[PDB]
């Protein structure tokens, strides 16, 4: 997260992060006491889920296995050109602790609103291009972006089940961050994505899969 700053201790319940042993792969999203959101992009064929941490150094924090990776049926592992349906359902080994410290996030039924304030977090870079990866999860106020300015960015690049965010300060995601929380109003509206090179650019703002559009498919795979 670039131009933010670390958060409350557990002010974000939901926030989850996808290990292979001692290396941080991608963030995520807990959306039941069995399942966990990501970006369809972060799949490895062997990794761990890690609920109720704020510092990476350190009874909320529970780490589980991981029992099926269910990846959106319309995204292509080939070409990784295409971010199209970069959305991803985990299917936990084990059933998690919840609390006031891990609990599930609320789903947007209701899609984001241009100018709608949001907060991005996650333990991904605090600077680009150069890596620099915070011990503490951190968090930005970020802002949801017009679809055309969305698409000047990224010429043919934006589809229907993507929106972009960003401030004009730079607050962005950035490596590390993907499969992360895009929370406005105490509700999810995205999953971080893609974005630019270097993150924190107002003029290239971080993409993220917009939930409004895939919680259909969202509930039919865990009910
Ligand atoms: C992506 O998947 C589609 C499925 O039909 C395939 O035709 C296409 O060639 C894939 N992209 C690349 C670059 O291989």
């Amino acid at each position: 997260i670039l131009e933010g700053r670390e958060c409350i201790p557990h002010s974000q319940p939901w926030q989850a992060a996808l290990f292979q042993g001692e290396r941080l792969i991608c963030g995520g999203v807990l959306v039941g006491d069995r399942w966990v959101l990501t970006a369809a992009h972060c799949k490895k064929q062997k990794y761990s889920v890690r609920l109720g941490d704020h510092s990476l150094q350190s009874q909320p924090e529970q780490e589980i296995q991981v029992a099926q990776s269910i990846q959106h049926p319309c995204y292509n592992n080939s070409n990784p050109e295409d971010h199209s349906h970069d959305i991803m359902l985990i299917r936990l080994q084990n059933s998690a602790n919840l609390g006031d410290k891990v609990k599930p996030v609320q789903l947007a039924n209701l899609c984001p609103k241009v100018g709608q304030k949001c907060i991005i977090s996650g333990w991904g870079t605090v600077t680009s291009p150069q890596e620099n990866f915070p011990n503490t999860l951190n968090c930005a106020e970020v802002k949801i972006y017009s679809q055309n300015k969305c698409e000047r960015a990224y010429p043919g690049k934006i589809t229907e089940g993507m929106v972009c965010a960003g401030s004009s300060n730079g607050a962005d995601t950035c490596q590390g961050d993907s499969g992360g929380p895009l929370v406005c109003d105490g509700m999810l509206q995205g999953i971080t994505s893609w974005g630019s090179d270097p993150c924190g650019k107002p003029e290239k703002p971080g993409v993220y899969t917009k939930i409004c559009r895939y919680t259909t498919w969202i509930k039919k795979t865990m009910d």
